[PDB]
């Protein structure tokens, strides 16, 4: 009676970052998770972790749960912003009011993960990636869910929140007219690793054909390539090495370009208000421009949370695809 989808509602943390709660074992204890579309593993901390980032956390307590089931598997998870180890365990694991015994890392060794860690607010990741980009090849939470019957599409959407504005949803079993406007389109995967799509890209004069843009929640920025970064910044009122580091500029330079995807069936673009992270408290309209440069074997573009708080995006795995639509801006 209500949503026959599942949904997560989503808190922003200081426009960087959001998070959503899931439990793990019979007596249902809470955590708070990043929700990672750039992994594919579940970890939590465990009451067995010892180093100081544990402390300030929620832990996990096997010896409390009835269906906890020991596997003591070592594993060594790292990401590009820090490692944590622990070992393998299964227990039941309830996202939202689907619940399913699940394999995730019991993590007891988190000093590699700082000061990322301590300084964020949340326990532990939930991957959303492909079972290829995974560790000890686990399926996917959303996949399980699906073959276990408990829900009918291997699919999930992100409505973003935005700082200040509104919350999130996470919704995983199907789609919800109520989160976009406009066509929504559906980009193919170029792989079955990341949720990663080919695109063209333009700014100023600068173009780049069929890039591969990779569509990650858990990535505060947008990222370019190197190259194609400086090209853009030339002239732009901006230097290098603030106070509080990258690029800075006056939220109002009217120089500022506005990105350019566009495929065989869709065009999207971004605006410099949605990559424009506010620093007005130190210059009358003084801004953060939100753009990293990041070079991959092939040119790469990483389309963030900058990306994903404008347009509402959809992830299927049963049809290997990326939807995208025009994120409605209230609901
Ligand atoms: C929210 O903040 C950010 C968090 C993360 C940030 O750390 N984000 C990761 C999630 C996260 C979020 C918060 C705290 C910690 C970690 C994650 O989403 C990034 N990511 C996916 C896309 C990426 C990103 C960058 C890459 O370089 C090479 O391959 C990349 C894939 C990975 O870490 C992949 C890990 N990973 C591999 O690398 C890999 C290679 C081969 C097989 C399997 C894997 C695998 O599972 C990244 C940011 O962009 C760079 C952020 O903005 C800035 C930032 C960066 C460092 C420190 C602080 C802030």
């Amino acid at each position: 009676l209500g949503s026959s989808n599942d949904n997560i509602e989503l808190v922003d943390f200081q426009n960087i970052m959001f998070y959503g709660d899931a439990e793990v074992g019979d007596n249902q204890q809470p955590f708070t998770f990043i929700l990672d579309t750039g992994s594919a593993n579940l970890w939590v901390p465990s009451v067995k972790c010892t180093t100081a980032g544990c402390l300030t956390k929620h832990l996990y307590d096997s010896s409390k749960s009835r269906t906890y089931e020991k596997d003591g598997t070592k594993v060594e998870m790292n990401y590009v912003s820090g490692t944590v180890s622990g070992f393998f365990s299964k227990d039941l694991v309830t996202v939202g009011n689907l619940s399913l015994p699940y394999k995730f890392i019991e993590v007891i060794d988190t000093n590699g993960f700082e000061p990322t860690y301590t300084a964020s607010t949340f326990d532990g990741i939930l991957g959303l990636g492909w079972k290829d980009l995974s560790i000890g090849s686990v399926d996917p939470i959303v996949v399980e869910l699906k073959n276990q019957n408990k829900i009918e599409n291997a699919l999930f959407t992100f409505y973003l929140p935005v700082h200040d504005k509104h919350t999130g949803f996470l919704t995983i079993g199907g789609i919800e007219e109520r989160f976009y406007e406009g066509p929504l389109t559906y980009e193919k995967l170029n792989h079955d690793l990341y949720w990663q799509i080919t695109l063209d890209a333009h700014v100023g004069n600068i173009m780049l054909e069929k890039a591969n843009c990779i569509v990650d929640s858990g990535t505060s920025a947008i990222t370019v390539p190197t190259d194609f970064l400086n090209k853009m910044l030339q002239n732009l009122d901006v230097i290098k090495v603030p106070f509080l580091p990258f690029y800075v500029t006056l939220c109002n330079n009217s120089k500022l370009p506005t990105f350019e995807f566009t495929s065989e069936n869709g065009k999207y673009t971004l605006e410099p208000e949605y990559y424009l992270q506010h620093i007005e408290d130190v210059g009358p309209g003084l801004c953060m421009l939100n753009i990293i440069g990041l070079d991959f074997p092939v040119p790469t573009f990483i389309l963030g949370d900058p990306f994903m708080r404008k347009y509402f995006t959809v992830f299927d795995y049963d049809n290997h695809s990326v939807g995208i639509a025009l994120a409605k801006k209230n609901l």
